[PDB]
């Protein structure tokens, strides 16, 4: 009923949020509104959050559970390829994470912040917040239907999809990206390869593209992204359908025909989504409490991480006293990095992107910095792609085929 700062979810956000928070002495209590293990979407993670399952002391949790480790990412336009692997890029880092199953993954994380002090307490939901000053009272819901009130100094509002905060206040502002459609399961993957140490996307039509994220429990998730018109030209049950969008795409048809799916296959569509402001008096939002961009470059639990990171040692510096610059110190942070993620979704899906990707004799320095985008380091400002991302792109892939009418 009193505590420090208040964490609402234990996602990623919250789980990394939480744990520095209490590393710092302070209390901190999440409240969680779904019983773990709980599934949740965004399964291939960026070498960028080492950085914070580093700092939170999550890596050995995390590196117990044996999940399948990732080296890089691989597109593929028909028998096209272009592979980057995180151990030849521009900046220093990390060169190698891991493909989850969430539901495991955010149980490991929060398990471990419990462990390390957080009081991590499930199946409560929160239902209403009131602030006064920077003080807050919340409210959560037991399974039951009873409620009881929280006091704290500061609400992280690590509550994702939930978007606990934005949807009470009305800080939802749309995305800008219009609306796409998905469809994924997982599927007992008897016929992998045996080239697994990658994330794979698959260009399956102009508008329309796919994820193929091998896991180390012998599955491997896959999902259709795109122009929702698209998956209205296939009729009947989600299975059928999506077996049916499998089997049209030469990349995976035969790997994944006839093989088992663990559940039936989930829609989700209009997924961007963002926030008229980051933070208010007594509280900051974190990853998808703030802004969603798209899926493509599987960066959302790397950016939830990263400001639930952020968010953390700020709301920290707030509970000392300290003087706290959140324009600075947190928003224009999170925008340098969703900023630049932005400018290469844009790239995904306007052409220019690709023609890098699939350029003959693609060069390996432009390779590399690539890469360094696609390991979630986009706070390197001496990474050009970083530096000159909303220009880059359109203008590197001119530059392409002002190559090619030479020849
Ligand atoms: C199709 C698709 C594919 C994606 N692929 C990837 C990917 O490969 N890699 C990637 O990094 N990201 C991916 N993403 C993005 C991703 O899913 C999110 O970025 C990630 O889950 C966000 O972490 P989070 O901690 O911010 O929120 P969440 O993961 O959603 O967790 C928020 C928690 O808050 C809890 N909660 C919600 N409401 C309340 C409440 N009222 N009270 C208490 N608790 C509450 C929830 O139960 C939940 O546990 C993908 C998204 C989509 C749509």
């Amino acid at each position: 009923e009193k505590v420090d700062v208040l964490v609402i979810g234990a996602g990623p956000a919250g789980t990394v949020a939480a744990s520095l928070v209490n590393k710092s002495g302070f209390k901190v209590k999440i409240v969680e509104k779904q019983k773990f293990p709980r599934f949740v979407i965004g399964e291939s993670l960026l070498p960028r959050c080492m950085e914070h399952l580093d700092e939170a002391g999550f890596l050995d949790a995390v590196k117990a559970q044996g999940f399948q480790q990732k080296f890089g990412a691989k597109f593929v336009r028909g028998k096209e390829i272009a592979d980057f692997n995180f151990s030849d890029q521009f900046s220093n880092g990390w060169n190698w994470t891991w493909q989850v199953p969430r539901g495991n993954f955010d149980k490991t994380l929060a398990d471990e912040a419990a462990r390390q002090g957080v009081d991590v307490e499930y199946e409560v939901g929160v239902t209403d917040i009131k602030f006064f000053g920077t003080d807050s009272v919340t409210t959560i819901e037991d399974i039951n239907g009873n409620k009881r009130e929280i006091e704290a100094r500061f609400i992280i509002d690590a509550s994702g999809y939930g978007r606990v905060i934005p949807r009470m206040f009305g800080l939802d502002k749309p995305s800008g990206f219009e609306s796409r459609r998905t469809l994924f399961t997982h599927i007992k993957d008897v016929k992998r390869p045996v080239e697994g140490n990658r994330i794979t996307a698959v260009v399956h039509k102009p508008k329309v593209w796919i994820w193929v994220i091998p896991f180390s429990n012998g599955n491997t998730s896959v999902g259709f992204v795109g122009e929702p018109s698209y998956f209205d030209e296939y009729t009947g049950t989600p299975e059928e359908r999506m077996r049916a969008m499998i089997a049209n795409e030469g990349h995976i048809a035969e790997r994944f025909k006839s093989e088992e799916f663990l559940f039936e296959p989930r829609t989700i569509e209009g997924y961007a989504i963002s926030a008229s402001k980051l933070y208010g008096d007594g509280f900051v939002l974190t990853g998808n409490a703030t802004e969603f961009l798209d899926p493509i470059f599987s960066s959302g639990a790397t950016f939830a991480m990263e400001s639930g990171s952020k968010g953390g040692k700020l709301a920290v510096q707030f509970l000392k006293g300290e003087e706290v610059n959140w324009e600075k110190d947190f928003v224009e942070h999170m925008m340098q990095g969703i900023d630049t993620f932005r400018s290469f979704v844009t790239g995904w899906y306007d052409g220019t992107l690709h023609a890098v990707f699939f350029a003959k004799n693609p060069d390996p320095d432009h390779k590399r910095m690539i890469c360094s985008v696609l390991a979630g380091y986009v706070w390197d400002k001496n990474n050009p792609f970083v530096k000159k991302h909303n220009t880059i792109l359109k203008t590197l892939a001119k530059v392409i085929q002002m190559g090619e009418e030479a020849l």
